[PDB]
């Protein structure tokens, strides 16, 4: 039983434990989300057929590492589906050829939330697998371990949507003035979605963001975003009806509104939470997108 990643590196033949360094490409997916497929990753050969026959199984207590190790899902190993982390025996995978095979495992999580996400960074620790490998002519076994790492940063979505961006950054034209948000979301399958913002508010109305900008800010101004010039207000859920696998805007655009008082030259910043909801859903976790709103008052 020997193996290499798709980019070439070979992994330590009957070493007791070795760090797999694998790419990912995390995606919402109908009743469950893909975390990793190592099919794609992962290619395993016999090289002495003749002579061995090599089975190797996913042993029980495989589990997600660092981040993901609080999420429950289900590992799909050469065709059937189990609960991760492992509780139960898989079948064994046959290996009687020279020639290449994929490991036939993908790694995949539960939905908890509507639009969350979980950042992982490169070079960071994903799974732990177990395996355990056996042959046709004796009773000698080998038990080992793979610490699956990411080669990539990446974000695994948590819930039935993902969104176009996780952190979008506008720039509004120099007071007054309006500027689009581009942010866009989609579903596995239609869910009745909607979602509400979040931040610090400086008005009585809660709808005009607090200016945070730490150097030469302007004075009476904040940021309010608007809905083809509706008002979203901080904490009220907007409803978006029916979001599928078809992306939909959320149709926001970034505008200046006046606080009190003369509005002086200066920067502005506001930094906004977006958090997805299904309808009637509890409003759980922190913000799924963060929009970072930056502009000027310029003296006359
Ligand atoms: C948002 O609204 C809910 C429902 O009234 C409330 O429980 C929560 O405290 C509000 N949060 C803020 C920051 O106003």
């Amino acid at each position: 039983f020997a193996c290499k990643t798709a980019s070439g590196t070979a992994i330590p033949i009957g070493a007791a434990s070795a760090n797999v360094y694998v790419n990912l490409a995390p995606a919402v997916n109908v009743g469950q989300n893909l975390v990793v497929d190592l099919s794609t990753q992962i290619f395993c050969h016999n090289d002495y057929p003749e002579t061995i026959t090599d089975y190797v199984t996913l042993q029980r207590g495989s589990a997600y590492g660092g981040v993901l190790s609080s999420f429950s899902g289900t590992v799909k190993y050469s065709g059937s589906s189990y609960p991760f982390p492992t509780t139960s025996e898989t079948p064994r995978v046959v290996y009687n050829s020279r020639t290449d095979k994929p490991w036939p495992v993908a790694l995949y999580l539960t939905p908890v939330s509507s639009a969350g996400g979980v950042a992982i960074k490169a070079g960071s620790l994903i799974a732990v697998l177990i395996l355990r490998q056996t042959n046709n002519y004796n009773s000698d076994d080998f038990q080992f371990v793979w610490n699956i790492y990411a080669n990539n940063d990446v974000v695994v979505p948590t819930g039935g949507c993902d969104v176009s961006a996780r952190d979008v950054t506008v720039t509004l034209p120099d007071y007054p003035g309006s500027v689009p948000i581009p942010l866009t979301v989609y579903c596995a399958k239609s869910q009745n979605l909607g979602y509400y913002l979040s931040g610090t508010t400086a008005d009585a109305g809660n709808s005009i963001f607090t200016n945070t900008a730490s150097f030469s800010p302007a004075q009476g101004v904040g940021v309010q975003l608007t809905r083809q010039g509706t008002i979203i207000p901080a904490n009220n859920t907007v409803s978006l009806g029916a979001v599928g696998t078809s992306a939909v805007s959320l149709g926001l655009t970034a505008n200046y509104a006046r606080t009190g008082g003369q509005v002086t030259a200066g920067n502005v910043q506001s930094i906004i939470g977006v958090t997805f909801v299904y309808q009637g859903g509890s409003s759980g976790g922190g913000a799924d997108v963060t929009i970072t709103v930056n502009g000027k008052v310029v003296a006359k």
